[PDB]
């Protein structure tokens, strides 16, 4: 009801976004610039749901021992809109999303 139990659709990109600054070879992590409402979202449990958003250099190496939305953020920093699918009703997350750099930075 109010504690235990993850369906905000953020929840579900929050863990995508953090495992791959995790899964990254990176010397700099990056944290989620800003987020995109794709279809099928909140709504399909059963049905993974298709993620899309934009990460910015962060001004924290690989080895920080916390998620990149925990340091600060680079302006200069070149930013990519990494994008896939993860599921909001279970968990066992693969890593399957691709990133295609982003427009205007």
């Amino acid at each position: 009801g109010s504690h235990m139990q993850a369906l905000s659709y953020r929840e579900a990109v929050l863990r995508a976004v953090d495992r791959l600054n995790e899964q990254s070879s990176e010397a700099n992590l990056y944290r989620l610039l800003e987020l995109d409402q794709p279809p099928k979202a909140d709504e399909d449990p059963g049905t993974p749901k298709p993620v899309s958003f934009t990460v910015k250099e962060t001004v924290c190496p690989r080895p920080t021992r916390q998620p990149p939305e925990l340091c600060d953020f680079k302006e200069n920093g070149r930013v990519k809109q990494c994008v896939g699918t993860v599921t909001l009703d279970q968990i066992k997350d693969p890593l399957d999303i691709t990133c295609n750099e982003v427009q205007g930075v």
